[PDB]
């Protein structure tokens, strides 16, 4: 009875075997635009993926995940609210079965048909492992998806997802650009908060962008077609891989912008 995203393993059952559920830094959250303060405190954003690496992309059974090559000093995210640099590990999705949901993070109650996720560890730390036990181990770029034109940089992605249809399955993926997945502008709102999936940890400085990047119909219907399911098994579409606002907790919201 592993966790996903069903009725009876989903979101809301997840506190029985990861109690943390129920946390003071839980993500995602709703983002109340007009309550988010500007912060002058606030660095410049920088992203360098200039010479990101990846290796291969994985469907884990709720999602799939682009691995990096994180061994070397390369895809680094600082400056922002960030301490240090933080070195890119993985990014994947999280879709609906409608274009009207699927993301976590909600500006002003409103769901986009996506979200997009790119993982990194504080390189303080050593490596993924250690980091992710310590309150500022992570830092996770987010970027919302909708409808709309297609984003020339999403179709290697889309294309090679006829390949790892069900879970378990992986394929080699090489030489993939992350920043054809990147919108104009970095504008941002940052949080401390938490892993989105189980195990939930509380180790997550959250930059969510406010410009979304928009995907063809077609895009996200391919998204739609990957399976919950191992190969051999009875057909569940991988759709609504997304988990609700969870409460704020007096934790505020902090604007990159005005
Ligand atoms: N289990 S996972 O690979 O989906 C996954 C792993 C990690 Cl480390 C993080 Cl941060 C996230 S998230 N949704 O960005 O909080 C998802
Ligand atoms: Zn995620």
């Amino acid at each position: 009875h592993h966790w996903g995203y069903g009725k009876h393993n989903g979101p809301e059952h997840w506190h029985k075997d990861f109690p943390i559920a129920k946390g003071e830094r839980q993500s995602p959250v709703d983002i109340d635009t007009h309550t988010a303060k500007y912060d002058p405190s606030l660095k410049p954003l920088s992203v360098s993926y200039d010479q990101a690496t990846s290796l291969r992309i994985l469907n884990n059974g709720h999602a799939f995940n682009v691995e990096f090559d994180d061994s070397q000093d390369k895809a680094v995210l600082k400056g922002g609210p960030l301490d240090g640099t933080y070195r890119l590990i993985q990014f994947h999705f999280h879709w609906g079965s409608l274009d009207g949901q699927g993301s976590e993070h909600t500006v002003d109650k409103k769901k986009y048909a996506a979200e997009l996720h790119l993982v990194h560890w504080n390189t303080k730390y050593g490596d993924f492992g250690k980091a992710v036990q310590q309150p500022d181990g992570l830092a996770v770029l987010g970027i919302f998806l909708k409808v709309g034109s297609a984003k020339p940089g999403l179709q290697k992605v889309v294309d090679v997802l006829d390949s790892i249809k069900t879970k378990g399955k992986s394929a080699d993926f090489t030489n993939f650009d992350p920043r054809g997945l990147l919108p104009e502008s970095l504008d941002y709102w940052t949080y401390p908060g938490s892993l989105t999936t189980p195990p939930l940890l509380e180790c997550v400085t959250w930059i969510v962008l406010k410009e979304p990047i928009s995907v063809s119909s077609e895009q996200v219907l391919k998204f739609r077609k990957l399976n919950f399911n191992g190969e051999g098994e009875p057909e569940e579409l991988m759709v609504d891989n997304w988990r609700p606002a969870q409460p704020l907790k007096n934790r505020q919201i902090k604007a990159s912008f005005k």
